[PDB]
């Protein structure tokens, strides 16, 4: 009869990829079994991975997302015991497009923007970016787009006053964590076109208002 791999131990190989090895067990091994499941589902759900060697790529995973694995021989006996638990976190790779985005316009010139969290954040989100700019009518730009800076960029929301009268604009939005920036959103606008609602702001400091003219 095999006894249990021996040094099971395990490395993110990427953000949807782990690497597990571990040493055979004396005797003569015919392949291995390993079991894992992501971190609060359980071993009775466990995806089941055949090997013949000592050592697998798991694949498919989650970014940012710890899986529990553990590892048994098989042989002329059928299956050993399986190695103790080890755990290991993939990594983080950069956050999903934002939510399409949401304009409350209030005026000729004034507009909120608001944007949903990315559907898959990959990480945790520590930024948004927006920019914005001037296009013509085949959405290229006239002149370069402008980058905004705030106090808190978690914040998905921002008030951009003084647009230019009847223009079209291009706006684009992008999330960051760990791994870095993701892909933007994008919308084109003119807010002449759009229904208009007024907005009440309450008069605290810090408001997170854009002059697009400045
Ligand atoms: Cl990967």
């Amino acid at each position: 009869d095999l006894g249990a791999p021996q040094n099971p131990n395990a490395k993110a190989a990427g953000s949807r990829k782990i690497h597990f090895n571990w040493l055979p067990p004396s005797g003569k091994p015919m392949g291995y079994r390993v079991k894992y499941w992501i971190q609060g589902d359980s071993e009775s759900e466990a995806h089941l991975l055949d090997s013949k060697v000592p050592s697998v790529e798991l694949t498919n995973l989650y970014p940012y997302c710890d899986y529990e694995m553990k590892v048994c021989a098989y042989g002329a006996q059928g299956e050993g015991p399986y190695s103790s638990l080890v755990s290991c976190r993939t990594h983080q790779e950069v956050p999903s497009e934002p939510g399409r985005l949401a304009f409350n316009v209030v005026s000729s010139t004034v507009t909120q923007l608001s944007w949903a969290e990315p559907a898959e954040t990959n990480g945790e989100i520590t930024a948004y970016e927006v920019c914005y700019g001037l296009v013509n009518d085949d959405n290229r730009p006239i002149g370069p787009m402008k980058k905004v800076l705030v106090d808190n960029p978690k914040n998905r929301m921002l008030l951009i006053e003084n647009l230019r009268e009847s223009q079209p604009y291009r706006y684009t939005v992008k999330a960051r964590n760990g791994a870095g920036w993701g892909p933007e959103r994008e919308a084109i606008i003119n807010l002449a076109t759009q229904p208009k609602r007024p907005m009440s702001i309450p008069i605290i400091p810090d408001i997170p208002i854009v002059d697009a003219q400045s």
